[PDB]
């Protein structure tokens, strides 16, 4: 038992991480094949930032101009090119050590692992939810740019993410791989809003689902709701709204403990109206809500 | 910026994972050069675990009753001995990803990275503490036995903790390399009482301190305080001593912040005694203790 917020193993992706330098900046890249993935902003001087004209910028640039490293071994660049925001160099090698993979665009309020690279050295690895808002609340300092989030399923690792930018408010925007932005945000350097960000609802009821499974009851009552009335106080509390969706993937889990899920919406009502009372649970004075459902039957099934 | 609890990149020890299979009991081994570590509970039965003379039980077993499956290459097993409460198999083969490494018996209060492996097979990574009581908050379901704990300095990875026991309170003991329970627990399933779970008072000063310099400042306060005085409050709350070697250690984070430890300490003193007034610090409702002053020092220095 016990219920810890766990990474997928990273060990596949490790093995795909490339430091990229252009002039001053080095960054994070990802060698899949003959290709190295990285942020375009890399051909960028702090200056350029502010206001970049990246297809002018790309055309003054140079094959030499790209130092790879993988470890030891410095990669020959080829070719460079844009798609999107992610600049993709050309290799004369192709890394042996690519796994099964597809790049995939998740939806918010999906998890992920997140390898924090600096400089194209692996430094750690942590769980992360894409916001409804479609912001992180990562860990990147200097060089920690080009760091990748990823799901593995089964043989696969499904590459979702790729940091590009710190917002001056300190949470984090990035891209898919093919280099589409999640949310607004743009590789400039600029004042950027992001949206009032809610919280995931349907992870927090999951969450409450592990923490009875787990051996944590306190908050159950013997009340109910409606889907419509407990909407009405998740609108409130700045809760995303619950859908008959998110009910139906909560499924197995309520078959699991007996628990019907508006049942469990209306301990989470309360919890919401009354608070926590200085209680914990599953260890947090907070309502927790970056565990998905099969984040939590991952973890309770094993 | 940004600040998370952050497990180490897991690729070199996912290398060691095998699967360790005696008689109906599957477990997992860890497998450097030509010796798989695993705990001696594998000759058990559920019977056994009751009350199990282990010596008696190993006489009983020969090579050929350890099944040894690295993915899906077999070890030959062609000897095994008990060294305290872990087994060592000595295999033909020598793996050929053993990387650097070192055994460690970690000291109270430090953190390392736990890789959860279910029969021999890597699941996820997670970041724990070993607890003043010597016991720590897992997430180990069955088949996860001889999941391994460790940190990596560069490429040298120090091993520190395999998991044995789910003590009946649900807290997690184990035993580092060599087959010596951390702490008085033993592999027998009986009740065993764990101390007294007293806070990190360090660990609780260094993640003020990253507070701090993440911008998280509402905590500060005009006072400050003895390490006596403050050691007074401490026993009361359940809190270590601080002692001398704790504040030098805190060194660095106090030059960076210009925040005297003893003034750090008086903020947590006023933290203890007054509660947090439903405020959060680095997104948490209440006091962190499992960072070290190294980990913070590694995440907020780069």
């Amino acid at each position: 038992s016990g219920f810890r917020k766990m990474a997928f193993p990273s060990g596949k992706v490790e093995g795909c991480m490339v430091q990229v330098t252009c002039g001053t900046t080095t960054l994070n890249g990802l060698w899949l094949d003959d290709v190295v993935y990285c942020p375009r902003h890399v051909i960028c001087t702090s200056e350029d930032m502010l206001n970049p004209n990246y297809e002018d910028l790309l055309i003054r640039k140079s094959n030499h101009n790209f130092l790879v490293q993988a470890g030891n071994v410095q990669l020959r660049v080829i070719g460079h090119s844009m798609q999107n925001c992610v600049l993709k160099l050309k290799v004369d090698t192709a890394n042996p050590k690519t796994p099964k993979y597809k790049f995939v665009r998740i939806q918010p309020g999906q998890t992920f692992s997140v390898l924090a690279c600096y400089n194209g050295s692996p430094s750690g690895v942590y769980q992360c939810a894409m916001r409804p808002n479609f912001t992180i609340k990562g860990s990147f300092l200097n060089g920690f740019c080009g760091s990748v989030g990823f799901n593995i399923d089964y043989d696969c690792v499904s590459f979702c993410y790729m940091h590009h930018m710190e917002l001056p408010t300190g949470v984090h925007a990035g891209t898919d791989l093919e280099g589409n932005f999640y949310g607004p945000f743009v590789d400039r350097q600029t004042a950027q809003a992001a949206g009032t960000d809610t919280t995931i609802t349907v992870n927090v009821l999951a969450w409450l689902y592990a923490a009875v499974i787990n051996g944590d009851r306190w908050f159950l009552n013997r009340f109910t709701t409606t889907l419509n009335d407990f909407n009405l106080v998740a609108m409130k509390y700045n809760y995303e709204p619950l859908t008959q969706d998110h009910v139906d993937i909560l499924g197995p889990l309520s078959a699991q403990t007996g628990i019907a899920v508006l049942d469990m919406c209306a301990s989470l009502k309360e919890l919401l109206q009354n608070g926590m009372n200085g209680r914990t649970i599953l260890g947090s004075a907070l309502l927790e809500d970056e565990f998905t459902p099969f984040d939590v039957v991952r973890q309770c099934s094993g």
